[PDB]
């Protein structure tokens, strides 16, 4: 067998059967003879290529497979990468490298020193010394993104090693089962669960790897079983709880200060799958307040490091969260009383206030919606005004990296066909990987994107009132018509000026066979 | 003096003026109290910035001052970054930090191992160990991108530093003078000159090092004194002589079978401001053929130390040129005779030829116009049809990655506001920068963009076609309007759908008074 | 031909006939059949082969070539990696991997991620993408140590790629020359020589690029030309004047008030071939005073970038110092006078004071001896009591890292055979690198030892009472006998616990067949 059938038999092995791509030179050989079990997914540029995979791989739970053209591709992906890193977005970033014989001479698209490139993006970063290596390399690259903690990786391949001989004894690598699927040990979680059944006044906070773990519904049990509120913690990338629970207290202001003070009076609080913490805004203060201890559960080896406060346990979230919800008392205490609903914000009949496009949307989306966020000024609101019951119903770019939501969009559309997609994107934003679009055209991939549109950079505007910084250039984006852009890459395309034209045009779009792109006039 | 103020005087005293920017909370401290004598050039996505800084300083032979968002921003722009190292662009790219108190921790936007994220794309990637050390930092990230060889750089900026109190002594920064303006000394310089006056069938292979010294009038004097046949190195970022000179040979294919026998007979080959060489396609054979010795000036060690062949001096291109130019005896041999015109390709009242495009844009443009080239498919035929007698009058994107030429021509336009800029790009390469558009409009900066749409990625069948590869996924990009495109981001459109078309739209964007877009119909 | 064969014909095609190496499996395929041209010398540690080649290749003024097991190995030569990067010594460092077809599995001795391993201490790293590359990226390797600025470069090579068939092409690599031999263009050296002959009161600065150029005796020339007082540039690695010449003013004490507050009054200071400056101890104040102006010739763009004060210009330091002496006109001023002798310690009939032992070996030692210094605590009076005339006389580890001077004297005695190498050496410093005795001893290389015993870590004693700094550890280093030692690894030994021993033990060292060790017993 050659290197090429024998890379993508172990794809395919392993539950690999598509490859989120922007083709260039070096990549044909690895593409030509494309399996027919395999499909490709083609973007316009490689951010969005990696927005999509990471997409993708988030809402299905599995890695995601890319392949990139050597190093200008791979550098135009490396937002989307840094993205991907804080989520632990299990993505395997091919690039196809210059053939063997012509690295040394650097002859045009030459990835120069190629594994340095994506560093310190990834978990793993590596070109083979041979041909024969290659299915053995990519075996390491599928193993390194899918262990505990998830994370992409990368793997560079000479494009003249597709038509090599591979070894014989790379068959072994076909059907490898490696699992980080691991809770502590008995001893320490009888020790655990004893300080959980202990506490008087105990606090739950959640990160965005129990969605991923899918141990939402198990966390749901923990709560109700230890009657304790539920946090999200800050900068949150996905949704890890009900949002209309009795339990949830929502998303946890990211400042130091504002969180000893929101935890103050809680003798335990127990965090799941979130580094401690993700905070943004400088808010100095204490950590802790006195009388709270922390315990963080986190799968990420880093996360437990840099805390700055609490004892840590790493291991699987998925296993801990159910090995918990299973083995605490129900305690006698009072189940929490659920938050009251969001008041509604005045409208009259012009520009739209953010707060009335999120209570819209809540009316009139389906309860098994997907939703993305972008839209970088209205966060807070859109956390309180849109009810999630179910797990994978959020996402959020996990470095703050914009570009995300709109090609992330499509791969959780691709990922979750029966789930209408919304993404909610700001005017700023979109334009990031606005080339994205054309994807979910050329597939038919129904998504909606809502696009905010107040013509500013808001949220910069907000950070920059705050410290009083006068005369700041480049916050303004005015003159962006996106019914225009929708058309140019084959989206349907909607306006919204007011709150009746709102409606009307979101009828058509949950109505529609296709994507959708709505512009909605927000106020300023 | 502030932190701030110490730098804006640093950068104003050493020439720079302009900040190339998309903006982000880590950089709000260093934006605000903007300079009233410094103006920011805002582009919606990080590629788009940095490709408009590269043009703008491979156009104006300076540096150009970049200023994007911490990691994600770094990372979108390091495509364009690939581009900027083998053009050796003068870039200085800073990127703001978290506040220092909120590094540990990694708040959101913190950049981690913040100077090994561009690597190995810069000559120098560095984060100050101190406040106070900011403004000696920027000194050495502008002397690093200014010297020979120039190149991009690096730096990242914690956001607390720019209100802190400045090193007095930083004053001795401001006007420091950093020379590489160097040649190959006298002795030895004397051994090369009688080399060059006693060969009996030399050439000349210029690269781009050549253009962006405005060494090309005095290769112009050498090549007339030596009679000898000028080429242009493979793979040319720019243009370093005039296309219609008698000695022009045009553009030099990128195989090293290919070179070696063109340059068979002549016994010496000098080559100044390029690799040698940088070929693309595997074209096996010999590097040189017996009888034919290679001589390189090159401005990169690393260029000398790579090349497979030939003596190289490495040294400043400008003074090498102008020292050999004036030091070369007139040769008694006779002048070479210029190549004849390319011929006319039958073209039919349909789908435009290339072919045509070119010989129309080089009977409609001004003589002094500035050509980029993003046209994969169509370098060969553009190199032989459009007459450039200018220094500065083509671009086309130095490492292979798309996304170059569109923001590109805006920077180039920028720096040259008397030369009519025309960019001819494909319909798969002007999506992958495709919002940079929008500065254009807003600056009202009035290059031209000539979309060569023909549905197809043209360069990969063909690449593809060669190898016999078939089965590959990803080849075509229908349904795109790129007349739609521009009218999303505010700049006129018109289409060409024959040579009658063609010219009247060719004729309305030469009289326009802003950017223009013309969508031409190309054949397949 | 075999790539091993290729490789080794490009070795003494560019000069390399000398392998200072310590074996391993890796690196048997490489030095089987070793060429009977070549000369192998073995030491017993990689610290100590490093050493050995550093001292060979500063003296000789050529690269010198290394061969290194591994990442063992190699880690095991790091510290001396950081003297030479400093030192700008031209070292071609080869390590030996395992086979390709075990490199994925990571087998025992897999050098991982090898290129990162001697970063940032490598002007270029490297592993070749096949064998048939080796040849060729050997030749980088040669060219990027050998160019200016001059520095260590690393190669790691599988080990089966030896056998392997070269690529016939390779032939191109044997003769190449590469010359960095440039100066700055006539213009702007007219009018540096124009500001030199304009100064009413200049002065000079010397460093070790200098003594590495050869540049010495046109540096007299110059200041002798401008009348002009000489100083070397701080933490001296290298002699570059004639100590006793009229011009000569020592060593600048290594701080930023000290060096401004001596250059005082001089309105142009030339600074030649040396970094601006390399300070020591923190000394905060004024870079330069006002009145005066610096002006800095280095070989090295990062030395330009760094300087926090004057004019750089980035040029070969030979090229530079013969064009400057040759250019400057005569100064009617007078020449400078001679510095006094320094004046005589006090000694009684006990142990010696450094300042005795120094007296002593300018009493004793020939006119052209040369000398090393890794007696840290007594560097400024070694400065002042050694009388040297001639280039190449002196060595100091360029970094600050102990274990250089007693391999490094070695090297540079097989450099330099009709020149008596002298090594003074404290007794803390000589067990960094004890080992390397050994090779003195094997391949009888007649370099003299004097190990400075007062059983302390004498500089840091100084550096710590400074600081007040009390309860430090680790400081003394009692119990160590250095004739044994010398006995363990076969070099002669005497011990000089007085005067009249000191004098009667350099008399017997100068006059023996081999390397001799002095133990010299100094006062606390
Ligand atoms: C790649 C990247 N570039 C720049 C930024 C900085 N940034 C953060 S929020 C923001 C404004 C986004 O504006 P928009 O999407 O219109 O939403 P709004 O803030 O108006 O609600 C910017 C530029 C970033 N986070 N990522
Ligand atoms: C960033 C990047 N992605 C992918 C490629 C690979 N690539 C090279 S040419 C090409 C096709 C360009 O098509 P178009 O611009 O329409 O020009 P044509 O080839 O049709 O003339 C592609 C995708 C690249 N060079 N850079
Ligand atoms: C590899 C290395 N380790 C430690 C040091 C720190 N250091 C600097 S001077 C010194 C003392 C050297 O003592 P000795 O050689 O006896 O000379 P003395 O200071 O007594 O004159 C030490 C440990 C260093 N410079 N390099
Ligand atoms: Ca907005
Ligand atoms: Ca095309
Ligand atoms: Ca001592
Ligand atoms: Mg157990
Ligand atoms: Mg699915
Ligand atoms: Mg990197
Ligand atoms: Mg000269
Ligand atoms: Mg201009
Ligand atoms: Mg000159
Ligand atoms: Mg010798």
């Amino acid at each position: 067998a050659s290197v090429h059938g024998t890379t993508y038999e172990l794809l395919r092995r392993q539950g690999i059967d598509t490859v989120f791509g922007n083709p260039g030179s070096n990549e044909l050989p690895f593409l030509k003879d494309f399996p027919e079990d395999f499909r490709y997914i083609l973007a316009l540029q490689e951010a969005c290529v990696v927005g999509i995979a990471d997409g993708y791989a988030q809402a299905s739970r599995k890695p995601a497979f890319i392949n990139l053209h050597s190093a200008a591709g791979t550098g135009n992906a490396m937002g989307a990468l840094s993205n991907a890193w804080n989520s632990h977005s299990p993505l395997i970033v091919t690039a196809g490298q210059q053939t063997r014989a012509m690295i040394g001479v650097e002859a045009l698209l030459t990835n120069v020193d190629a594994a340095n490139l994506p560093r310190p993006l990834v978990k793993w970063s590596y070109e083979p010394a041979s041909a024969a290596e290659v299915p053995h390399a990519m075996s390491r690259a599928i193993h390194m993104a899918s262990m505990a903690p998830q994370g992409p990786v990368y793997l560079s391949v000479p494009y003249d090693d597709w038509d090599k001989d591979a070894d014989p004894q790379s068959h072994h690598l076909f059907d490898r089962h490696v699992s980080s699927s691991v809770r502590l040990n008995d001893q320490d979680l009888d020790i655990l669960v004893k300080a959980l059944n202990s506490a008087s006044n105990p606090a739950i906070v959640l990160g965005p790897d129990v969605d991923a773990a899918n141990a939402n519904a198990d966390c749901v049990m923990l709560a109700e079983r230890l009657k304790a509120p539920v946090w999200v913690a800050p900068s949150a990338p996905r949704c890890p709880f009900p949002t209309r629970h009795p339990c949830f207290r929502g998303l946890m202001p990211a400042g130091i200060a504002a969180i000893s003070q929101l935890l103050e009076g809680h003798d335990v609080v127990l965090v799941i799958g979130a580094p401690v913490f993700r905070y943004y805004q400088y808010d100095p203060g204490q950590y802790l307040k006195p009388g709270t201890r922390l315990i963080s559960v986190t799968c990420d080896p880093l996360e437990a490091a840099r805390a700055p406060m609490g004892d840590a346990i790493v291991a699987d979230i998925g296993a801990m969260a159910s090995a918990l919800a299973n083995l605490v008392e129900e305690s006698s205490r009072q189940l929490p009383t659920a938050a009251p609903e969001p008041a509604k914000v005045d409208q009259d009949a012009g520009r739209l206030h953010p707060e009335t496009v999120f209570d819209t949307l809540n009316d009139m989306a389906p309860e098994n919606a997907i939703y993305l966020n972008e839209s970088t000024s209205t966060t807070a609101q859109m956390w309180q005004r849109l009810n999630m019951r179910n797990p994978g119903s959020y996402y959020f770019c996990a470095a703050g990296g914009l570009g995300f939501a709109l090609p992330a969009a499509i791969g959780v559309q691709l990922a979750e066909p029966e789930r209408q997609v919304i993404a909610v994107i700001g005017d700023g934003s979109a334009n990031y990987s606005i080339s994205a679009l054309w994807t979910a055209a050329q597939y038919n991939i129904p998504t909606i994107f809502v696009i905010m549109n107040n013509g500013t950079y808001g949220a910069l505007r907000w950070f920059a009132g705050v410290l009083e910084a006068e005369n700041v250039p480049g916050l303004d984006v005015p003159g962006i018509d996106f019914r225009a852009l929708a058309k140019g890459y084959g989206v349907q395309a909607l306006k919204a000026d007011n709150l009746e034209q709102l409606k009307g045009s979101l009828q058509e779009a949950l109505s529609a066979k296709g994507p959708v792109l709505i512009e909605v006039s927000t106020v300023s």
